[PDB]
């Protein structure tokens, strides 16, 4: 409901480092605060501000052109990714209480070893949730992150490393269906989604999602020409994979053309009129935004299946690691 | 039968022994992209990468793609800039413009006529000039500049070719923005001659200026402005943006610089400014005016709002 910007710390950093030019980058939900924050910086420091106006979907999406034009770029809403010279990551952790939703999920647990995952805006609250589940008699573990998702318990739409742990079931804390869906697909374990805003908890089963999707990607079985999508965004670029996929298509008597872009949208893909697309950019596009693409959009593994390169199986999660 | 663009592209690839080729197309030509890629990969040893971003003009080179390939072929626009490995395939129209020119002669009231057009028809202006002179007029074709390279060529952001000694203009092409721009920039009468429909009409900037007046009026009460800068290769005007911010403060207003690639209504809605000043493509300001959710002004209109320009002293926003 509210988010914590480290504003007094940002001002100190600017005044301490004597920055004269300061960049600001916000995910879409936080752009509503950009002008207010610019105002504070310009009124209380001698720096002048440039706000990034582009969509920003994550720490995978750094405005590197802006960073190369300022002394420091403050990037909000996301946990840091990569290692950039002058980019400072401002967490913006959420203050919503997750304990009621966790207790709500307790009566959906079957096993005794429970794992917890969440997104970055709640990772600071997992410790007290783990205490609650251990007080209810269960064992609880919070899996460690990797270089892409640094915080224990943190998952992304493209990274489920925190869910690779010695437990039997998971509780996902947060909103939406795609994160717990991905965890259930990645681990093949039971996942309860506990929404802290609604204080409701539901089992997220992947069988429906895998089954309907499998039947649909078989539409691409008959595709002859593929567009292989590559994004230039700072943390989504997979050109070497795209060139491997193009070679595998040719090996199997089909054709892929590499299409290089920044934003991946249906409007820009409709114009090319390939039979189907393979997405090497943000993998959440493939399973969410793709529902209203006019041609099939496949993960790299799904592409290999349609080609005959690998044997059929339900969709695995396309991870970036 | 002879594809002129494709044969030139293949010969260029063969001569320069390119192994990695980029293709960049504007919106209406992307439907040819895979077919051209297929020909290149079939008939040369090159691998092709297609730009998937929107492309609005030669002001909008995919420089990331250019730095990823041996040669980038950019379609639909006359060149601008000095990119070492970008080849411009102008994709010119072959329609006979002479019938529209003769139709425009009916509406002329002066003896000394200037000719302007877009890249589509620039190779046909010499013939049109010859026809206008043999029907009793004087005719001149103004020279362009480093941005609108061909004689008589105008862009939505460049009317240099219309700054020439004449009394009246014939614009050859479709759409009315360019001849309106010429009429406003020169204060001369402009006849617009559409060669596809073969018709000619006088353009009147009256409705256009009245519409711009409405956006100026709304922004007059704005306290906080977003000043838009684009990173596109030929649209970047950060120094202008910084000047406009200073003039805003001089006049008791506030402007914040916002740097972006694409300029869209959805992206401006996200920010809490009262109004915006656009230093990127000036056609954004006009074309999308009705879809923006706050007034979007040209730099000159911003000057009017702040009290630095007379409201009657409207000028076209040009990239020079
Ligand atoms: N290259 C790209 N082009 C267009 N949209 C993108 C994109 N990358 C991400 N997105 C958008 O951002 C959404 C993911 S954002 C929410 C996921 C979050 N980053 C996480 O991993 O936890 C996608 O559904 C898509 O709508
Ligand atoms: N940076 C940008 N972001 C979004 N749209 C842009 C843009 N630059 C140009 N456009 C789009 O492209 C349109 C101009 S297209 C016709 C202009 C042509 N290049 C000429 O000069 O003759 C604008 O109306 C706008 O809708
Ligand atoms: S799921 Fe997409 S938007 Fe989220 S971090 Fe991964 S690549 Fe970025
Ligand atoms: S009018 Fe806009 S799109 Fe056309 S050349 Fe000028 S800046 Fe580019």
């Amino acid at each position: 409901e509210q988010f914590d910007f480290d504003l007094e710390r940002i001002l100190k950093t600017i005044k301490d480092k004597n920055c004269k030019k300061v960049g600001l980058q916000f995910p879409e939900g936080l752009k509503r605060q950009a002008i207010n924050i610019a105002r504070e910086i310009e009124e209380k420091t001698r720096a002048n501000v440039i706000i990034s106006g582009n969509p920003c979907f994550g720490a995978c999406d750094i405005d590197t052109i802006l960073a190369g034009s300022v002394d420091i770029l403050f990037h909000f809403g996301h946990a840091g990714m990569g290692e950039y010279e002058n980019v400072v990551f401002i967490e913006a952790r959420s203050n919503i209480d997750i304990i009621p939703a966790v207790k709500t999920a307790l009566n959906l647990l079957k096993a005794n070893r429970i794992g917890l995952i969440t997104t970055v805006q709640h990772v600071h609250k997992l410790e007290e949730a783990c205490k609650v589940i251990k007080e209810y008699g269960k064992e609880c573990v919070i899996g460690k992150g990797d270089p892409r998702a640094i915080y224990p318990g943190q998952v992304l739409g493209c990274n489920f490393t925190a869910a690779r742990v010695d437990c039997e079931e998971f509780i996902y804390i947060g909103s939406g269906i795609f994160h717990p869906l991905g965890v259930a697909i990645a681990t093949k374990k039971r996942v309860i989604a506990a929404d802290p805003f609604l204080n409701q908890a539901v089992e997220v089963s992947p069988e429906r999602f895998l089954r309907k999707r499998g039947g649909y990607i078989a539409k691409a079985t008959g595709a002859k020409i593929f567009g292989i999508i590559v994004s230039t965004k700072s943390g989504q670029y997979r050109m070497k994979l795209a060139q491997k996929l193009k070679e595998i298509a040719d090996k199997h008597g089909k054709i892929g053309y590499i299409i290089l872009m920044d934003l991946v949208t249906p409007e820009q893909l409709l114009a090319f009129k390939a039979d189907a697309y393979v997405n090497t950019a943000c993998p959440r596009i493939t399973i969410d935004d793709a529902e209203r693409f006019h041609a099939p959009v496949l993960t790299p593994q799904e592409f290999e299946i349609v080609l005959g390169e690998r044997r059929w199986e339900n969709m695995e999660m396309d991870e970036m690691i």
